[PDB]
């Protein structure tokens, strides 16, 4: 009974598109990129009232965030940036910023027919990272 709705649930990493260039453009290093690549996450969204729980299981490193939309917060990405996030919903899409070093980078996460849509940009760099229901 919320529009995040369709975002709920149980997700895995079905194709991913252009990330080794994306992660070089955010800075991550040689080994980390490389494992970080191999990474097939399920990633598992809920909602509970205002707040909304991310969590990303894999091999490379679990991850979880839990936040309100418009509400800036710490988080400590997978690769060990030290971030401030704020995440909004933007006509359907959550649109997800993350400021460090005064650097940004954009994750827009959207449903498309089946799919959970990933959208990662750093400056001209995109990386497309697609996920099916588990
Ligand atoms: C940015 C995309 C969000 N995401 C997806 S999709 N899968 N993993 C992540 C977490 O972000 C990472 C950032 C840098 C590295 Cl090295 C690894 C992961």
């Amino acid at each position: 009974s919320h529009m995040c709705d369709a975002f709920v649930g149980t997700w895995k990493l079905v194709s991913s598109e252009n990330f080794d260039d994306y992660m070089k453009e955010v800075g991550v290093g040689f080994a980390t990129r490389k494992v970080a690549g191999m990474a097939k996450p399920n990633m598992i969204i809920s909602v509970n009232g205002d707040v909304i729980t991310i969590k990303s299981e894999s091999t490379f490193k679990n991850t979880e965030i839990s936040f309100i939309l418009g509400q800036e917060f710490d988080e400590v990405t997978a690769d060990d940036r030290k971030v401030k996030s704020t995440i909004t919903l933007d006509g359907g899409v959550l649109v997800h910023v993350q400021k460090w070093d005064g650097k940004s980078t954009t994750i827009k996460r959207k449903r498309e027919d089946d799919k959970l849509v990933v959208e990662c940009v750093m400056k001209g760099v995109t990386s497309t990272r697609v996920y099916e229901r588990a």
